[PDB]
């Protein structure tokens, strides 16, 4: 077996590799990718996902999220205030100013000490899920606008057609946002490029390992745990590595900087955090493995974790023994 220890792996594919997007994700999990959960990949230095970023400002975050925290500095909940719209120009000076720059550190390590220590002291604003593309219409290599759409996957191995659009999403950042601890929807596949700006420190637990992560996360917030099975759907708890580390529960870290694409597979917990301003830009996306873990993948049902319009036929062809009752929790 490959990769037996879990660790994230790191890929330079070549130009030529990097042509067929499909065929180097099963090479990655050839070598065993997979089995951490989190690969970064380094595009070839010949690639480039756009010309320049000097003409960004003006993109709009309509609904930018201060991330209120609760509880203690290794184990809390955030929420998110709705804010007034604001322009990636705005945000930026906004990032760089005295009340939410970057402090000075001696690297990552010092900066990841800081950020466990002291967010929970602090309420970053995130610019988050916002509809859109910063790949040039000319970039033909991994362009996140123009992959394969999970519809077509599952009609392609199932035979079932459906509806639904699978677009991507841009993220702005500043220090000390702040992404907690999930698998993506229907435990499918992500993907996303950091286009711009300072780093993203992100944790992973392997995916033969998820269950002890969700049996911790029951035991340290108990009343979320009564509320919903399935409440890390809820994209709000955070865990640090020293309370995971004092409670055996296998994970790994890795940064990734601007220029890097990170793939998140079926199943994998992951979270993080912004090192300062920042944007990414991420997608969801399927494999013919991903099918067996879309059918098993779990559900909130309790309202509160509210998705995109294309889940649905997910569920219903998926596990149509839950749609009704995870419909209900949508309505
Ligand atoms: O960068 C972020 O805030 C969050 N992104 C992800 O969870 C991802 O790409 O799967
Ligand atoms: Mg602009
Ligand atoms: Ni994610
Ligand atoms: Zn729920």
């Amino acid at each position: 077996a490959q990769n037996p220890n879990c660790n994230i792996m790191i890929f330079h594919p070549t130009k030529e590799e990097f042509n067929d997007f499909d065929k180097y994700i099963a090479y990655m999990e050839s070598q065993g990718a997979h089995r951490a959960g989190l690969a970064k990949i380094i595009p070839p230095k010949e690639w480039k996902a756009r010309e320049t970023y000097d003409n960004i400002s003006e993109i709009l975050i309509a609904t930018p999220l201060q991330q209120v925290a609760s509880g203690r500095a290794g184990v809390f909940t955030q929420y998110h205030k709705k804010k007034k719209a604001m322009t990636v120009g705005e945000y930026r000076h906004l990032a760089n100013s005295k009340k939410y720059q970057t402090p000075p550190h001696q690297n990552f390590e010092d900066l990841e000490r800081k950020y466990w220590k002291n967010r929970i002291y602090n309420s970053p604003i995130y610019g988050a899920d916002i509809s859109g593309s910063l790949f040039d219409e000319n970039t033909k290599q991994w362009n996140l606008g123009h992959l394969g759409t999970i519809q077509d996957l599952l009609e392609k191995e199932c035979g079932v057609v459906i509806e639904g659009v699978n677009t991507p999403y841009l993220y702005f950042g500043m220090w000390k946002t702040t992404f907690a601890w999930h698998t993506e929807d229907m435990d499918l596949y992500s993907i996303n490029y950091l286009h711009l700006g300072e780093p993203k420190t992100w944790y992973v637990v392997p995916p033969e390992h998820g269950q002890r992560l969700e049996r911790l996360a029951r035991e340290l917030f108990p009343g979320s745990s009564r509320g919903c099975g399935a409440f890390l759907r809820h994209k709000v708890a955070l865990i640090s590595p020293t309370v995971l580390k004092e409670n055996g529960i296998p994970f790994n870290r890795i940064t990734q900087e601007a220029g890097e694409f990170m793939v998140t597979f079926p199943y994998g917990y992951h979270a993080g955090f912004n090192h300062g301003f920042n944007c990414a830009e991420a997608i969801n996306f399927a494999t013919p493995r991903w099918i067996d873990y879309g059918k098993m993948a779990s559900q909130c049902s309790c309202g509160e974790a509210r998705v995109t319009f294309s889940m649905d036929a997910f569920v219903r062809i998926l596990q149509p023994e839950r749609y009704d009752l995870w419909k209900r929790g949508q309505d």
